[PDB]
């Protein structure tokens, strides 16, 4: 009678994702309007992502105790408020803090929204819902930059946050009528001390931590590209929004192509073999982008080629490493998931800032060299992690 639930959670998820991806290309208009330096462009995403790791560890056990409905709806509202509130920001510092506060809305998708999905639907229907969510996450970083660039060509950046709030508002009402209460520990006491002990315990698991760290390092080059390609292409290479948008296609296309191959190969390949398989394009790609731009600072097409090859590798290898990492720890999936979520966003957050300084100080060469060491760190962890 009511499938409005998973569909509205999907719409919310989509909106928090363009909440990131549509904004990055817009950030050039943003810093122009505040008369802030281009160094604040990538920090927009850093702050957004830092918000995404802020309440991770807490929302799951909390929504288990007080209800999935109140917590989930609260997150959607928080998203609406913080999106609107950024229109009143008076300087880039204030703009960035709000990016952070908006980012907290991310924590609600996995820890409480998705947990409600698992506690509602048949193990078969739940698979198709998760498939749709994965498609959304795969399409957002492709569509976002393109839509974002075409948006600021005709409309003010403030408009984008109105769009995000509107979409999430639609999504609020759909969840208000169709989301069931599935929390199993309603009324039970939540102990922050026991929660801390849970997390101290998961982190002592060496094999788990290596896999979690590896996921962060390996995805970092992709996130660093999202954060910085606007300043790399437009302000750096003196190119237009058209080239910026176009260079996105081979990169996230290859990501998609990588996940598609993974779909076809999975019945005749173990997770272990697909990771080793992905390792070749992951490494070759990063190597190519680094060598080329060391050789020639402005070889941005070689750079895009390298990153496409790398992105294909990620498509093939990551989901399998996610699975192994999840099952490398025997503790509650809520706890294990939030732990691996926080570990990798720690790497993204710090990594984008280091990346930004690499590019500001040494240009494309440094940008790509830093990406290469991240791949090497993944590779290093995989030699130990695989057995
Ligand atoms: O980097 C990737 N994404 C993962 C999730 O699979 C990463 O943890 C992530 C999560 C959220 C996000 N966001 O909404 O801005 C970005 C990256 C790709 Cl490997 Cl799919
Ligand atoms: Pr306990
Ligand atoms: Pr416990």
């Amino acid at each position: 009678q009511a499938l409005l639930f998973p569909l509205c959670l999907v719409l919310y998820t989509f909106s928090t994702y363009i909440g990131n991806m549509m904004i990055q290309p817009g950030m050039l208009a943003v810093v122009e309007q505040y008369q802030a330096g281009i160094d604040w462009v990538p920090t927009s995403m850093t702050a957004y992502l830092a918000g995404g790791m802020f309440l991770q560890w807490l929302l799951g056990p909390l929504s288990d105790r007080i209800g999935r409905r109140p917590v989930m709806l609260a997150g959607v509202v928080w998203f609406i408020v913080t999106c609107l509130a950024i229109l009143l920001a008076q300087n880039i510092e204030q703009f960035t803090l709000l990016r952070f506060l908006q980012g907290i809305s991310l924590c609600f998708i996995g820890a409480v929204g998705y947990a409600a999905i698992q506690e509602s639907f048949e193990e078969a229907v739940c698979i198709k819902i998760t498939a749709l969510m994965a498609n959304v996450e795969l399409i957002a970083p492709l569509l976002g930059p393109l839509v974002g660039a075409a948006w600021i060509h005709v409309l003010p950046w403030e408009g984008m946050f109105v769009l995000f709030a509107a979409l999430a508002a639609i999504s609020f009402f759909g969840l208000q009528r169709a989301m069931p209460e599935t929390a199993t520990r309603i009324g039970e006491k939540l102990s922050l001390k026991e929660l801390g002990r849970d997390y101290k315990l998961v982190l002592k698991n060496g094999r788990f931590v290596a896999g979690a760290l590896a996921l962060g390092f390996v995805s970092l080059p992709l996130l660093a590209w999202i954060a910085q390609s606007p300043i790399i292409i437009i302000t750096g290479e003196q190119l237009s929004s058209y080239e910026y948008g176009l260079l996105q296609v081979p990169i996230f296309g290859a990501l998609i192509a990588g996940n598609l191959l993974l779909a076809r190969l999975t019945s005749r390949r173990t997770v272990r073999s697909l990771i080793i398989m992905g390792g070749w394009p992951i490494m070759i790609g990063l190597l190519v982008a680094a060598a080329a731009t060391v050789i020639s600072s402005h070889a941005y097409l070689w750079m895009t080629a390298g990153l496409s090859i790398y992105a294909f590798g990620i498509g093939l290898a990551n989901a399998g490493l996610v699975r192994l990492t999840l099952f490398a720890s025997d503790m509650s999936k809520g706890t294990v998931s939030a732990a691996m979520g926080m570990l990798q966003m720690l790497i993204f957050t710090v990594g984008i800032e280091i990346s930004k300084h690499a590019w500001l100080n040494g240009g494309n060469g440094l940008f790509n060299l830093f990406n290469l060491v991240n791949g090497i760190l993944w590779l290093s962890l995989m030699v130990i992690f695989l057995k």
